[PDB]
């Protein structure tokens, strides 16, 4: 049977391929169709019956099954700047992801509460991986979730006013019937079987 | 002030950073607002005056200014397979990108013509970078435009029945009023400078 997934974009790109590798590896010839996007768009997709499973970010309201999956944390990245305080004075441009989720407002709030000022809006982008690439090309600094980071060329954790890392969840949503279907069960399996680490 | 761009995804990821790096290097503190996506979506967004400039792949019809930018060529990539004839038997999955552009149709047509059979619709993905990533993780093989490839990690040129590389074009689009703006002209300048490299 054919598994129809809706995955948030950064998840689709960075976390899911190891998941799908093992899923393909123990279930040869099993079909997978994958749509990606903003959590909001994939939630809306899931709701309207287009997919079996949604892998959504944030805190989606959902009246079916919802599995917490994981949590990651916000990092400021730049090629030059090594000290997060420096960004208050920086003239290096700020490369901001903005969508309809809370991501953007969370960062605006952290910034307002950390530096007692507004961040300069210069570069606005609508997808997170683009912000990452533009940061990796030295254009400016970005704030990315650690699920999108590796041994790439400076990463500085965001901590709130009480020294706590911020702060973002990934869930697995779906209605009951989907979890009745088998390949969904083998996929949820592979996920929870993988996460054993 | 404030350039509003709409850019096909792989361009946004792989080619545009270079260009924005220079655009910023040359005009510090110039505001840039970027949206990304399928070529059809970015053309729509441009058609509706939501942006200044669109960068669009394929062969868009356009009753305004259209500049050809570049061509790139299709490669079959896989971690195991070295020889592109084998792909007709391998039973490794074909990770296949599919949108409402003609990318998919054109690869289908090539497949049918070259191998005289059909390809196995197992994995279907809605963004190209995810095919790349899924291919880089050994899941299966992918057909990717070279604008998304580097000295990476096994690539075999797609050639039509008369041994000519199969290509895809990328264009820059706008209506005349946009091209009168100093920031659109500066951006276009950085672009037409960069194409000589
Ligand atoms: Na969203
Ligand atoms: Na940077
Ligand atoms: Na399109
Ligand atoms: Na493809």
């Amino acid at each position: 049977g054919t598994l129809k997934l809706a995955v948030a974009s950064i998840i689709g790109q960075h976390w899911l391929p190891k998941v799908l590798k093992t899923y393909v590896e123990r279930y040869p010839n099993a079909k997978v169709s994958l749509i990606t996007g903003w959590s909001s768009e994939m939630l809306k997709s899931l709701y309207e019956d287009q997919v079996h499973i949604g892998i959504i970010r944030g805190n989606p309201e959902w009246k079916g099954r919802k599995d917490y999956l994981m949590t990651d944390h916000l990092y400021l990245v730049d090629t030059e700047i090594s000290c997060i305080d420096d960004i208050a004075h920086t003239d290096r441009p700020f490369i901001q992801f903005k969508s309809d989720s809370t991501y953007f407002q969370e960062i605006q709030h952290w910034w307002h509460q950390k530096f007692k000022t507004s961040p300069k809006q210069t570069i606005l982008v609508d997808q997170i991986e683009t912000c990452k690439q533009m940061a990796l090309h030295g254009i400016g600094y970005a704030i990315l979730p650690s699920v999108t980071l590796e041994e790439e060329d400076n990463k500085m954790p965001l901590l709130d006013t009480k020294d706590h890392p911020i702060g973002r969840d990934t869930w697995l949503l779906g209605y009951e019937p989907a979890f009745e279907l088998k390949q969904v069960q083998a996929f949820v399996s592979v996920i929870k079987d993988m996460l054993k680490q």
